[PDB]
């Protein structure tokens, strides 16, 4: 890890081809030195023990297939570094500057990816439902977001508490999608999902019902599974949130769009300031207008369009 900072170029699970961070002593590292206290990407080797091994390549090109997704999860982790520091101040996942690691090649024909409490965690995919997960930049954006929360509203993954951890997660994926600017959606993991299928998606912010998802609270799913819904509810707040910034009339509601920027700054400041582990929605809904509220005032169209979108939903 002790090294000389240095650029290497490869290409991605897409195919695009991209430069990257690296570290040089006696083999090219995947490891970057330009931001925080560094990211770290990992090779598990298929095998499910982690971190696994420091992503070592002799001649710093990553053109191979197998180093597809190690190429990406070490770009995008940069890029949503960068989101989080250039627009909200914040400085990694802690705000002190922690490393962010990550490892790829996580089993075999794994069809998910997560944060297991200190590092992102990338499965193959079987090729089918997936391809490596690493690909999508919502993907990863949606994982790292995870970090932020359990370092700051603590929300428990659960319930209500749960949904509105992993809504915060697709909408700041989104956010990053958007800032990066590569074909950017209110869709959940449309660049990974399914290959040969084209325009389907995992979730819609949108639409969630496109997939079977609640778009309002009396459609709630009030049952044990996926921790009491947690992959489910969120589609409630996803659709909120979808309107705060485009607006649109929902179940005869009308809501006028504040853009995506306003929405990024309301929610980030709900997530920081406000929410806590056992927060419900309507809580995040207290926080959000209390947050609005303290950006741009009381009287302001934005209050008004939290209003409006919470009511759109059925969360009051
Ligand atoms: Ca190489
Ligand atoms: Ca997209
Ligand atoms: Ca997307
Ligand atoms: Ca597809
Ligand atoms: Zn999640």
């Amino acid at each position: 890890i002790t090294g000389t900072s240095t650029v290497g170029v490869g290409r991605g699970v897409l195919g695009d081809q991209k430069n990257i961070n690296t570290t040089y002593s006696t083999y090219y590292y995947l490891q970057d030195n330009t931001r925080g206290n560094g990211i770290f990407t990992y090779d598990a080797k298929y095998r499910t023990t982690l971190p696994g091994s420091l992503w070592a390549d002799a001649d710093n090109q990553f053109f191979a297939s197998y180093d597809a997704p190690a190429v990406d999860a070490h770009y995008y982790a940069g890029v949503t570094y960068d989101y989080y520091k250039n627009v909200h101040n914040r400085l990694s996942y802690d705000g002190n500057n922690a490393a962010i690691r990550s490892s790829v090649h996580y089993s075999q024909g794994y069809n998910n990816a997560f944060w297991n409490g200190s590092q992102m965690v990338y499965g193959d995919g079987d090729g089918q439902t997936f391809i490596p997960l690493s690909g999508g930049i919502d993907v990863v954006a949606h994982e790292l977001t995870h970090a932020v929360t359990d370092y700051t509203a603590g929300l428990i993954y659960q319930n209500e508490s749960g949904a509105i951890n992993e809504a915060i997660s697709d909408i700041f994926g989104t956010l990053v999608e958007f800032y990066a600017n590569k074909n950017p959606d209110w869709e959940i993991g449309e660049d990974v999902y399914t290959p040969g299928i084209s325009g389907d998606s995992l979730r819609s912010m949108s639409d969630p019902a496109k997939y079977g998802d609640p778009d309002h609270y009396s459609k709630r799913y009030t049952g044990t599974q996926d921790n009491g819904g947690v992959h489910i509810n969120s589609g409630i707040i996803n659709k909120a949130a979808y309107l705060i910034s485009q607006g649109g009339t929902h179940y005869g509601v009308s809501v006028v769009g504040i853009g995506r920027d306003k929405l990024g700054k309301i929610f980030y400041r709900a997530l920081t300031q406000y929410l806590t582990p056992t927060s419900n929605f309507s809580q995040l809904r207290a926080a959000a207008v209390q947050s609005a509220t303290d950006l741009y005032g009381s009287t302001s169209q934005e209050v008004a369009s939290v209003k409006q979108a919470f009511d759109a939903v059925g969360v009051k």
